[PDB]
């Protein structure tokens, strides 16, 4: 079967197996689960490690007395269950104060206390081990034009993350950020919408090696965009720090499925990819257990997420391992594509009579692809009617 | 009235008004138009200058001296008409050679081949006074999975750009290079998908300099995305080289109607953004006249491209200009948004009580946005109902 | 200026300026409203009447006492400002017991105490004087496939309207129903998605002369349909019983912004169509003040509302009104469009040989539709560069 | 293995084996097929029967003498083979003349020519055994607001069809109609845009009975739709006379995939309906072999649609037939879906007090829907990690 180890870097934040599930048209229809609970009950289920939100961690507003008592019990059940804090992020989003941002909120005010209230959790973070910390801008937006100078309000958002970066060195920090993209939601439209803007705007900052990319599944395919080649640009350009995993059933509403739920090739592809192209980091769950579920579904749900890894994580294997599809791949050229385009140089390139005096086009674009034969295998494999 | 002037700076590609209407589903229902003839037409109704796709000009696979036939003709009109020729691109999508893409096809000959294809005609666009040379991938990507490794492919892209920034300087040559995103069509999935992705890869290049890019409204917006904030971003990273301006009424083929049809209040946000930024390079219309009309329909849409642009323009400007506004955009804290967030510092801020300790986020989420009052006297502006 | 007064039929839900602010990611920005004070607050503003939830006027779970006391209140603000009900709709969305719906609930004690607590407030809703009574199946559907069998829920839904339709026939109220259709959020897949959707579904019922639709803008739009083809529709069938409108920006989350906002063209056409088509009933608007916004913006807001309306009712007007256009309009044939194709019957048109063995395609296919100066003008009339 | 014969329905159109991969940005990768060679190759296949288009089978234009050859020819295939024709179609999209549409174009004599070429194509359908005729109005619909009037528009599409169906009584045939709906490409929105709205209007002909629908998968999901739950609601309206099967990658261009590819999860659900709802009509595969294939690779994409379906099928029985699945399905109530909500009638529900004055909500409400763990027991299945 597929169990899950520690050794699986499967984790998950606080706010997924404890989401009460409440939305814009709906009241909670599960209680507060505590965070000790559930770093014993992930633990119980193979999970690797938790992450969390300042305020999912201490009550917003909490006195400094109640603080230190949310962070002993918390730290009392990792410690008796080995349970890792990977990652750990800053909710600037639920009080009403980040109603237009916090970074980029147009109060100067706001934008000082959001500094603030991040800079406190990220000493904690790095207390508990966290090696990443994630922002998720979802306040930083707009929802009509003029609201908001986009130009000027990345200025605002350059100077947030200089300013956190400059904090991290200063202190001596072995930590780093990843900005995690959302095309829209809860604003009509959010800053850095896409893995690519995130990556651009990256190379922006003052000390580019300190940031990443925390995408997430479901946010890229809320813009219709293809999930793996993402990340695959995150991979070449050495940016993927830390990834979120779920499912999403096309463009609508942030759904947070569990993984493997919603594009299901896409999941497919997904894991072909970071297992083949090493990555080493957490293999995060950022997925909301629906609301039509009670505690039993819940955890019913979060086993459902590590699962589902697996058994693609298995089929991704048996799929290239198969001879049939190494043959079926040398076929579509796979291999050819890997072959410098010019090795020779741009002169003899230009001297190349075979490149364009002699060329045949006609004569080339009769080759067949042979790309549906190698999908074929490729479906083959994941529906298991092949290894 | 809003008459155009060469001084607009209003272009348009042969491939615009020349579009014979064959679609997916149906047959031409133009008859062809000669280059030489769009000249005088699109001069006569106030453009400053045309663009070209190498194949537009020439037919493919035409000899040597029919070429120099073709360029001398297209020559004339230029000169009788004093037209500029601001942009040129390459067709690396319509022959069938071009099936699986050109810089990245995994045919190494097919690569090599689209390379020499292109160097030929940046030669010629030198040679007619272009300062801009536009590169839209089309045939960048795939349908399934395992037909394309994105990291190599990548690899294959940025060669191929490298190896033309490498040409470009050796021949001295004052140009520079815009990467047209895309999300999708003819391919599955485009490499390169939006502004974000294509200003990322840039800066890998060897010589990001040399590239910037040349946004389309309807691309954009073929991934739901806000087209004005993806132009912000790309001016605020000083690589908004040139654009493509049309209209798309939402999330479905790329329809490429006349500007100011489809997203009308985006493109209101559009130019009030350039001119307020002060883009200084071409309003160039990638469009196409709706097959259902005839060439007495081509001109009336390609005239309808710039009267928009030009009763727009002056609605932002009278928006920008009223007092209401200006009052209105201070209640809304515009003027803050421009104030430093920590002018005094890191440490200043870290020592700052009203930031945090003596905080009041209750009191300051008390504040009104008054970001309807804001949008609707936009509104307002842009019905006329008002200045 | 635009001037609302209560022959306008602007109509407001009280959910909706009394929307606090809370979002799936946050809390609310806006101190609750009393239901008096919005009556009051809107027919000073010009409003013709008032909509409503039974939960929003009568809080969930309150005894028969401070039920009554709650409408007398409710009772006295509509009396003194002479405000109308025209509508009223009950909550089957919120209480977490709605979970999995309410007339579609897998629990048939769930769906029971669904009708009895519709029933009731139906009562109420006559008793004011609502003559349309609407079911939005916010909670009807499902997340993954197996936890619907739509088939056997489409005949609980078909039970569940031909019960009320009974009841409502039984008691002789002369009230209508109106089902308000939605394609996701917060489920998965809603079922009765579309305007399409719910008019099929209604000709099943056993009356369906009493049931028709109340289409929201936004909704469709949510699917990226064109909403006045689906108004026509609805309208063609006689079955455009009410109306929401508000805006939306593509496809995501239901936005519910202020009408005018989003799709500004659509608003055009769609009040074009509704006041040349006579439509005569209330213009309702399910908007939701943004939660940037304090108390003043939403009034702002809301007046937004109709002064939009009002706007856009006069440009329409001028449109139709202008000779250049009824001329446009025969130039495009759409003249011919109301000519029957063969009034002549089959016979005669089998026998006529100028429709198909004498007839010259290419020559009609010549034919331009001169569709685009009848749009550019419709562009110029919209931004008063013309009537 | 899975092994695809006549028994299992699968038919194929001339246009999609045959479709020679010219797009709007490309020209054909592959030559002209002979029908008849098309019917023998997919005989060959396994393959139950094909369709046709008129024009498909007949060149536009081509006189009596070759049109009476083309179908000979055509007709010894089919003898030779037993390949069955259960389904026709026109083609009312491809000539310019139908550039506005067929049934709904302003101009009169366009409209009477497409009926004529309608009625031509229906008589040779039911001389080669179809049952079913097939309407797609892809040239239905608008680009621009007042380009057509839609209620009128709705009325000349009810007369074309009303015509049809006269026509086809007054001959005694023994064939439906089946309208295929698309909500937009080529046109900008297409009329009767999903399976909801062809429903509604079937509904308004005058002989309904002759009238269902023939979807989509990739259409319903161009508009974000659930295609099982469409299926479901015309399957429950007995209206499902026919369907077309491939794969959609989301909102886009209409891709027309191998049946399978795009929405896997969704393939699954559709067979596990058409299975279980014992759906006894063609299993028709309206896709198109990506242009980045040769011959080889267009009959190795022919195979993998029937495969595909048939490991599907296999999967879904499977999951039914699991006793785990069904206890599972108890425990999600889906048998209590079953159950009338009230039985007993409107009176007894009326004066029940355990369906409202005694039911406590908040018990019921803490009911878990267990609809997580069936979920995940479904992914197992289709991953054949177990049955
Ligand atoms: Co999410
Ligand atoms: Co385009
Ligand atoms: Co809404
Ligand atoms: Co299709
Ligand atoms: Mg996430
Ligand atoms: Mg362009
Ligand atoms: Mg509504
Ligand atoms: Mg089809």
């Amino acid at each position: 079967s597929y169990q899950p180890t520690p050794e699986d870097k499967f984790t998950f934040g606080l706010w997924t197996v404890g989401w009460q599930g409440r939305d814009p048209f709906g009241d909670a229809t599960r209680g507060a689960l505590d965070p000790a609970e559930s770093v014993r009950r992930l633990a119980e289920l193979g999970a690797h490690g938790v992450t969390f939100h300042d305020d999912d961690l201490i009550p917003f507003g909490a006195t400094d007395s109640e603080r230190a008592e949310h962070i002993k019990r918390f730290r009392q059940a990792l410690d008796e269950t080995g349970m890792k804090v990977p990652m750990a992020t800053t909710n600037l989003f639920t009080h009403p104060v980040f109603k237009d941002g916090g970074f980029t909120a147009n109060d100067r005010d706001v934008r000082r206390y959001a500094l603030r209230k991040t800079i406190r959790n990220i000493d904690l973070a790095v207390e508990l081990g966290a090696q990443t910390y994630v922002a998720w801008g979802g306040r930083e937006g707009a929802e009509s034009g003029a609201a908001k100078d986009v130009r000027v309000a990345l200025d605002r958002m350059k100077e947030a993350f200089d300013l956190l970066g400059e904090y991290v060195t200063s202190q001596g920090y072995d930590t780093p950020f990843a900005i995690e993209p959302k095309p829209n939601e809860p604003r009509g439209d959010i800053l850095l919408p896409t893995i690519g803007h995130a990556l651009a705007f990256i190379d922006g900052l003052e000390r580019p090696e300190l940031y990443g990319v925390n995408p997430e599944v479901g946010h890229e395919q809320m813009a219709g965009l293809n999930f793996p080649h993402g990340i695959a640009q995150a991979l070449w350009a050495g940016k993927l720090f830390h990834i979120d995993l779920n499912g999403q059933s096309g463009i609508k509403y942030d759904q947070d499925l569990r993984f493997g739920p919603g594009d299901l090739r896409a999941a497919f592809w997904l894991v072909d990819l970071l297992e083949s192209a090493g990555y080493e980091g957490p293999r995060h769950f950022d997925f909301k257990p629906p609301r039509t579920e009670d505690f039993d579904g819940v955890w019913a749900s979060a086993a459902g997420c590590m699962r589902n890894y697996l058994i693609l994580k298995e089929r991704a294997a048996a799929f290239r391992a198969d001879p049939e599809v190494q043959e079926a791949l040398r076929a579509a050229r796979l291999d050819e594509l890997a072959q410098p385009t010019a090795g020779d140089g741009l002169q003899a390139l230009l001297p190349d009579r075979s490149a364009f005096e002699d060329f045949d086009p006609d004569a080339a674009a009769a080759r067949g692809m042979a790309f549906e034969r190698l999908d074929q295998l490729a479906m083959d494999h994941l529906l298991g009617a092949r290894g």
